[PDB]
């Protein structure tokens, strides 16, 4: 009841008692562990006043503990308080500080996060008051322009109003407020993005005038309490882009590669005290190799260590020449590089991994643990040479959480 | 009760009902996932009469299964058979054929192991008629030249007698049969491989004299039937070694590196129908990474990425240089350059995990599943342009399985 976790390369270790709060299940069983299954049916999200007040206490249970006013009146009071407005309206409001807690939390228990160390300098911004697509796309705009920051870039998420009903429903049908396009071919091939093809065209189909290149950021899709969504072009001033160059090899300029400053993750839902926020972008700065290995070298993402390893002239003939491994190596020392050399905030993934382990000690120290997935925690290039590699690393579901939901156009009755 | 994983690279989805058959326990539960301890409870290993004829039964009902005669006479006489001497024995003793596909079902079964495609392939050799330390020695003396094959090695196991009483029990006291020595220094560094020099030193306690160097061979220590171990040095014409030169820096053969073309484990549990062989060693040939990213540049192992990019001439300063990453690709461009050129069968990490996929394919047809620990089977360089990083898998424990078990020193009641 006091489980023990190793570093094997340090020969460091933890006790993890955190888990014992844990809530949720995981989809392991004594005879089964998934943990390598991508949307397990437990990370995905309708829930009924009954429920709805355990979840309501234990998340002030713990927000008073957090704010050292445990068991006092003002925590007593606050109990009564939303108790007597879930009798009345079967739901209830976060305060602004519940809010700021909760969101800062399931940031900070994202098992699948490694850049969680700095989950406490979280900076919220509260939308709860917003109504329409184009507030929607007013506070998504003053979220990039503040979490950008001119490169210098700021953690942040901006917070809709909480579903209710569940037919009115805040929704950023973008994976990320940015993006480029997907387009496919004559041939069948691809231009742009493959992974958001299916989003491209769902953006033309409502009227989107497609540049048709590569990096063709999309437009924002709002909806906005259910009412079908509309597009919206954040303000290209507002969307800042690295061109990735090389510091040796003089032709990856041509090349012709950029990204985005700003990772902001919109499509998920935010879990506090048992309410569902279904819109709740956020966003704070790259890994590296997010980019350099998922993005640009993904089978189905750019695909680009073909012409890569072409230009560095490798021998391609032999898989076991290692060319496909060369080639990724070079294509991550660009997006740092380039990342760097424009002052946009970007971490390498030894930086980040240690920063983890860093974070894991407070987290086991000052809170008894750390929920990680260690599938997901682990840079997908150069594993072991980076400390998470050898870190046993305890999963368990904690709440306040980040959920996995449904893509939008599944579930929306339209118009 | 029919799971699914998907590939999320090819979107192909395999169906796992093998799982349904699973018997031991994983170390998750319903509220937390174990996926990256190393040793769980569970993977490390003395049983009675009583549970001894399930674990027969089951396991000879599967092998008269296997060989299409299930249900007959023959498996009902050989049930009887069993029964009948565990009534009499408390225990039993496996048909050659029985013991053959016991071992390969082992294999077939180690969901960590990534290079199982090959598990029908495996040569047994029974030596359950051994009883000396010479023997086992001769034994392990003829596997080595047998498995070795001049470079192009095969697949073996080599099984000592089952466990009984359990003060008499085989063990191969070496993690493999062929490891460096691991020396500590005036200063506390090490010579060697820092993971041996427990193991190096228990050598050099029962009179081992230690060339001290960095690449010596250690001698095999075996205990026979429960007796003190004793040391033997297999003939060095019998240990094939590929010394480490790269195919474009020829400074990489001032290096100095070589490595055993053998990875041949030693120190393991074999579990045939409730039966343990205690000493089981077993062998087959390398994937490139073991030696090129674990062995060499692990940090608590040979440590080399250090010399090798200073002589690359590296950016070493900057963390995010990546120059750690870049000295890893030539590594291991060299190991494989090197046993391919010897002639000594390795196979990459790419070659590899395509052949598992592939392998999966066939698990999850002509068999209904194939456990496996993704944790262990995404290579530890270049995670995600490998194809087992992409392909969800379903971790649970079948048997006949190999078992880790404590370390002879620390539980061998001495003379
Ligand atoms: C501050 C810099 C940050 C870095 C470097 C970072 C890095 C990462 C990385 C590399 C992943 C793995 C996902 C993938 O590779 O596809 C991830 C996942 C995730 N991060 Fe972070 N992140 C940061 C900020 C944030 C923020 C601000 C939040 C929430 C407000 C957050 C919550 C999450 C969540 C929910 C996941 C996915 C967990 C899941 O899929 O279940 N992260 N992050
Ligand atoms: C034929 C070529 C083989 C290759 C390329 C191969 C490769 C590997 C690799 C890379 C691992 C991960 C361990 C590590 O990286 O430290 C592993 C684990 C393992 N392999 Fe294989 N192996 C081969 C043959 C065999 C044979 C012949 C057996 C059994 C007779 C076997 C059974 C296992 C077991 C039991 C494990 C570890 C599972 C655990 O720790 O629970 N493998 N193998
Ligand atoms: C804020 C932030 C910073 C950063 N540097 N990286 C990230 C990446 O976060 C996520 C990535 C995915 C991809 C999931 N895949 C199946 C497509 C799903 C999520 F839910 C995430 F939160 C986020
Ligand atoms: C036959 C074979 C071929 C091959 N190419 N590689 C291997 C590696 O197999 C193992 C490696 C370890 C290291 C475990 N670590 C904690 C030190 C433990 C085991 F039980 C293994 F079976 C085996
Ligand atoms: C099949 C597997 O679950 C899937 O490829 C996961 C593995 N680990 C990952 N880890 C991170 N950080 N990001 C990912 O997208 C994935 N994908
Ligand atoms: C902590 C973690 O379980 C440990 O480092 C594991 C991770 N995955 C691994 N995978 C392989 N193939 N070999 C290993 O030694 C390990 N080590
Ligand atoms: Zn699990």
């Amino acid at each position: 009841r006091f489980l023990k976790v190793k570093n094997w390369e340090t020969d460091v270790v933890l006790t993890d008692t955190l888990h014992l709060k844990s809530t949720l299940e995981t989809g392991c069983t004594e005879h089964i562990c998934m943990g390598s299954i991508m949307l397990p049916s437990q990370h995905t999200r309708v829930a009924t006043k009954d429920q709805l007040f355990p979840l309501a206490k234990e998340f002030l249970d713990q927000y008073y503990s957090s704010i050292k006013r445990f068991g006092s009146k003002a925590h007593m009071d606050r109990l009564e308080e939303v108790n007597k407005e879930i009798e009345s309206t079967s739901t209830y409001q976060l305060k602004d500080t519940e809010l700021i807690y909760g969101a800062k939390h399931a940031w900070r228990n994202a098992s699948r996060c490694v850049g969680r160390i700095q989950w406490s300098k979280l900076q919220v911004f509260d939308a709860r008051d917003c109504t329409t697509a184009h507030g929607m796309f007013n506070y998504i705009c003053n979220h990039v322009k503040y979490a950008t920051n001119k490169g210098n870039l700021r953690s942040a998420i901006t917070i809709f109003p909480q579903r209710t009903d569940g037919k009115h429903d805040f929704r950023v049908w973008n994976s990320q407020l940015i993006r480029y396009a997907g387009y496919k071919q004559p041939d069948g091939s691809t231009l742009g993005d493959p992974a958001n093809v299916q989003f491209t065209e769902i953006c033309i189909q409502q009227g989107w005038k497609a540049p048709r290149g590569r990096f063709d950021v999309l437009p924002l899709l709002l909806q906005a309490n259910g009412n079908d969504p509309e597009l919206f072009q954040i303000p290209p001033e507002l969307v800042l882009e690295v061109p990735i160059r090389h510091p040796k090899f003089d032709w990856f300029k041509d090349l012709g590669l950029k990204w985005y400053g700003l990772p902001a993750v919109s499509n998920m839902l935010l879990e506090i005290g048992g309410l569902e926020f279904s819109a709740c972008p956020f966003s704070g700065w790259y890994m590296g190799t997010e980019i350099g290995v998922r993005d640009y070298c993904d089978n189905s993402r750019y695909n680009i260590l073909e012409e890569v390893a072409k230009k560095m002239d490798l021998d391609m003939r032999k898989t076991s020449s290692l060319w496909k491994d060369q080639a990724l190596v070079e294509i991550n020392i660009a997006v740092l590089y380039s990342f760097q050399s424009d002052k946009v905030t970007i971490v390498d993934h030894h930086s980040a991994t240690e920063s983890f382990i860093k974070h894991m000690e407070n987290e086991y120290r000052c809170r008894g643990g750390c929920p990680a997935d260690w599938v997901w925690i682990v840079p997908p290039m150069s594993g072991s040479i980076t400390p998470v590699f050898h870190q046993e690393m305890l999963n368990y579901r904690l709440t306040p959480s980040f959920e996995y939901q449904p893509d939008p156009w599944n579930t929306h009755v339209w118009k």
